[PDB]
């Protein structure tokens, strides 16, 4: 009774060059007492074609995991993507893609770094770094808040560039760090590419050679410089203009040292998106968002002639919706490698948000688009644990303000010695996010000691608030805990100040059903997600660093699933050539299932597109939710065997048809069986899909 499972498959870099040797690697786990002789296959496949296959016995002992390794000469046939399946027979199967592409920016799948702490060695740079690039073949990173200044990037004393440095939020950065992630992006073959303002510097800016005529201003009579304050009274940032040239040379030469310092291969370059009635220093009024074109431009052509091989630049259009702020401007002329929006509230819809990426790819000359899109933003869920049911000690139960959840809340928590302690029970080891739901009314910012297990972990501050029923879910702290039972105390212990009232814990949670149909409805629509960073960190919120959600590993998996999914079939997906096809919505009919051309609610939604080479119809199930995409969702409504046609052409020319999906059998294609016919409405080509769950796609 032989036994066991391909845990992990993947590849050596996450992007390799025509005719790079590729190294896959198969973790394969006995889970028998005694060792396994055996067959590994490896089946490369493109599309529906096998291309190559290759064999090797190999012996794995009783309770091991071994790596399993085969090396491919990739075909020299620029920007393919192809799936790579290891079996092991007895011992299971796995699956990863491999991406051919010499030009990383034409299928961007892009992650983050925000952690440049000095203690984060090497190994660990590089174990975050690699699993990002092996789990969800992310093949560059935007490196979040690395900078010292906005407007001076590396701290200097001299000539000798400091060890570290502390940035606009008191966090201490470590300039190897930055330097060994970089290195370990570029062992992947990465792109590194470094966060920057458009239009930014922080306080006394005069010392730093930045002159005050170059900024924007509220009024013609240069009065009230534009700036975010950060509400400590010193911490700010003043915005410039970037169509003043002298800005571009000073901000564009701190890009360039950028580049030549650290390494990094190109500039992300960030906004705060719409201000309206902005003057220069001598109160002429600017067309604002028409300044970021030429300000790009010139960038790029600045980046180009430093170093044509590290010259790479986006710029994020803010609250990205048709014909939004700047972004037929952006889109429609500006020199950028990759399209990137920050999407708010302004395409709700899958419906808005697919018509957007359509606009910026027709605006473009198809663009990779990349969206910023918050999944599950500001909801607080996951599993609550009501702090009036927690252990109370020298604090009382009340309901004598509005807001609360559950029965009421913890009250009389202002004094040295008082604290709540709650008892949770976690599903897995991982990373979990303790998010406190309070009210604080003091007039000041409280403070209490939090524990875990009765070992001190840190002290959480907790805003005041306008009145005490105005609740807030924005104290939250991460940390990694094993599976089973767990203690979470909050303490008023000596030196903590201010009386808060405690409603909640709630372990935050993002939601798997939501981001996997979010995901889906950018890829069939040609666009990308950045979400993913640090060591399978997810972003919930526009500050990077925000730990106020974890994905647990369910979700992981299926994001290895979909990020290998839209690396295999990329050429289906992302390519220039990858076009809608004009005919409406009784293009397709599902029987006895309630589907839609449009994303509307409750629907499966599908979609049909086309290459020279193939026709393409998506199917992505929104039964049992709604058509907004960013919030959470529930559970699809599972579908099995729904016989489908799709009309097509008389002319069209038709061998097979194809089936894959990230939801099942580990991204393979399948050969379904079919039927041609005519009827009343037209030609058509008749199967049966197995199995609909979030997302599948069929090709012929
Ligand atoms: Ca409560
Ligand atoms: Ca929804
Ligand atoms: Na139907």
């Amino acid at each position: 009774m032989a036994s066991g499972d391909v845990e992990r498959v993947y590849t050596d870099k996450s992007r390799y060059d025509p005719g790079d040797p590729v190294t896959i690697t198969a973790q394969v786990r006995n889970t028998d007492s005694i060792a396994w002789t055996g067959t590994v296959q490896l089946r490369i496949a493109h599309l529906e074609d096998q291309v190559h296959t290759a064999s090797q016995t190999v012996t794995i002992g009783g309770g091991q995991t071994e790596d399993v390794q085969f090396t491919w000469t990739s075909p020299a046939t620029d920007f393919k993507g192809y799936l790579a399946d290891i079996d092991a027979g007895a011992l299971g199967s796995g699956t990863t893609a491999i991406d051919v592409s010499s030009d990383f920016a034409r299928y961007p799948r892009y992650g983050y770094v925000s952690e440049f702490h000095p203690d984060e060695t090497a190994a660990e740079s590089a174990a975050k770094i690699d699993e990002l690039a092996q789990d969800y073949k992310i093949n560059a990173w935007q490196f979040y808040d690395w900078m010292w200044r906005h407007e001076t990037m590396i701290k200097r004393t001299g000539s000798a560039i400091d060890s570290t440095w502390i940035d606009l939020f008191n966090r201490e950065i470590s300039w190897q760090t930055i330097q060994n992630q970089i290195d370990a992006v570029h062992d992947q073959n990465g792109a590194a590419m470094a966060y920057a303002m458009i239009y930014a510097a922080r306080e006394d800016y005069e010392s730093y050679g930045v002159d005050s005529e170059w900024g924007i201003y509220q009024d013609p009579n240069h009065l009230q410089q534009l700036d975010v304050d950060f509400g400590n009274n010193s911490t700010y940032m003043y915005l410039f203009n970037p169509a003043n040239t002298d800005w571009q040379s000073f901000i564009h030469a701190q890009y360039l040292d950028a580049i030549n310092t650290a390494g990094f291969d190109g500039i992300h370059v960030d906004q705060m998106g719409q201000r309206n009635n902005v003057y220069d220093y001598w109160g002429n009024p600017l067309n604002f968002p028409a300044t970021f074109t030429p300000f790009i431009n010139e960038a790029k052509s600045t980046l180009t002639a430093n170093n044509s091989d590290k010259d790479r630049i986006t710029y994020n259009i803010v609250d990205g919706t048709v014909d939004g702020w700047a972004a037929n401007e952006v889109s429609g002329g500006a020199d950028v490698d990759f399209l990137y929006s920050e999407i708010w509230h302004l395409s709700d819809s899958y419906i808005q948000l697919k018509d957007y990426i359509d606009s910026l790819k027709a605006n473009s000359g198809n663009k990779a688009v990349v969206l910023a899109a918050y999944m599950n933003y500001r909801e607080n869920i996951g599993d609550r644990y009501e702090a009036e049911s927690a252990a109370l000690t020298n604090t009382a139960t009340n309901n004598n303000h509005s807001g609360y959840t559950g029965s009421g809340f913890v009250d009389q928590f202002a004094d040295p010695g008082d604290a709540v302690t709650f008892s949770i029970t976690v599903p897995e080891e991982g990373y979990y996010s303790l998010v406190f739901r309070f009210a604080n009314n003091s007039g000041f910012t409280a403070t209490r000691n939090l524990y875990v297990d009765s070992a001190f972990e840190i002290e959480l501050p907790f805003q005041n608030q306008p009145s005490w029923s105005a609740w807030s879910h924005e104290t939250w702290h991460q940390v990694y805990l094993t599976p089973g039972t767990h203690t979470i105390k909050l303490a008023y212990d000596a030196g903590n100040v201010g009386a808060i009232n405690l409603d909640s814990l709630t372990l935050g949670t993002f939601d798997p059903h939501s981001i996997r149909l979010a995901n889906a409805m950018m890829a069939a629509s040609g666009a990308t997600h950045i979400e993913l960073g640090e060591d399978s960190q997810m972003l919930a919120h526009e500050y990077y660093p925000n730990r106020s959600k974890s994905m647990r590993s369910e979700l992981k998996e299926a994001l290895k699933q979909h990020y290998n999914f839209i690396t295999a079939y990329e050429n289906l997906l992302f390519d220039p050539d990858v076009v809608d096809n004009d005919s409406g919505s009784q293009f397709v009919n599902l029987d006895m299932v309630s589907a839609s051309g449009d994303a509307s609610p409750n629907t499966v939604w599908h979609q049909v597109k086309r290459t020279p080479e193939y026709n393409i119809v998506h199917f992505i199930n929104l039964a049992n939710n709604d058509n907004q995409w960013r919030n959470s969702a529930n559970p699809p409504t599972l579908h099995t065997n729904i016989a489908t046609k799709v009309y097509v052409s008389p002319d069209e020319t038709i061998s097979g048809v194809y089936l894959a999906s990230p939801d099942h059998d580990d991204n393979r294609t399948q050969s379904l069986a079919y039927t041609t016919g005519t009827d009343i409405h037209g030609d058509y080509v008749a199967f049966t899909l197995p199995s609909l769950e979030y997302w599948s796609m069929v090709y012929m």
